[PDB]
């Protein structure tokens, strides 16, 4: 699924996002345009064998089991698959535990370059919440 700007927006929100461990919900929809363009079926290889999945390509070697990824860890508990589905409820349960790891939204290269530093709240602009 390709999720609109403010269709994403609403449902982070049902799912607990909007300032979660401090980071508001405009944040998360300007990671998610910059990491998968709204797409949940984004994938993207890396060169330690790792992919990142999904609407918030959350990663194999540390968050997500792929059965591919050497040294694999597995913290979300969940298999990778799961995290390509349209229903975004798997990629938030486990994005929230990467955020509480002890970078917060560090982890998204996309949020930190793209993001971090810019008025995130413009992308909520003129949605319904």
């Amino acid at each position: 699924k390709v999720f609109g700007r403010c269709e994403l927006a609403a449902a982070m929100k049902r799912h607990g996002l909007d300032n979660y461990r401090g980071y508001s919900l405009g944040n998360w929809v300007c990671a998610a345009k910059f990491e998968s363009n709204f797409n949940t079926q984004a994938t993207n290889r890396n060169t330690d064998g790792s992919t990142d999945y999904g609407i918030l390509q959350i990663n194999s070697r540390w968050w997500c089991n792929d059965g591919r990824t050497p040294g694999s860890r597995n913290l979300c508990n969940i298999p990778c698959s799961a995290l390509l589905s349209s229903d975004i409820t798997a990629s938030v349960n486990c994005a929230k535990k990467i955020v509480s790891d002890g970078n917060g939204m560090n982890a998204w290269v996309a949020w930190r370059n793209r993001c971090k530093g810019t008025d995130v709240q413009a992308w909520i602009r003129g949605c319904r919440l």
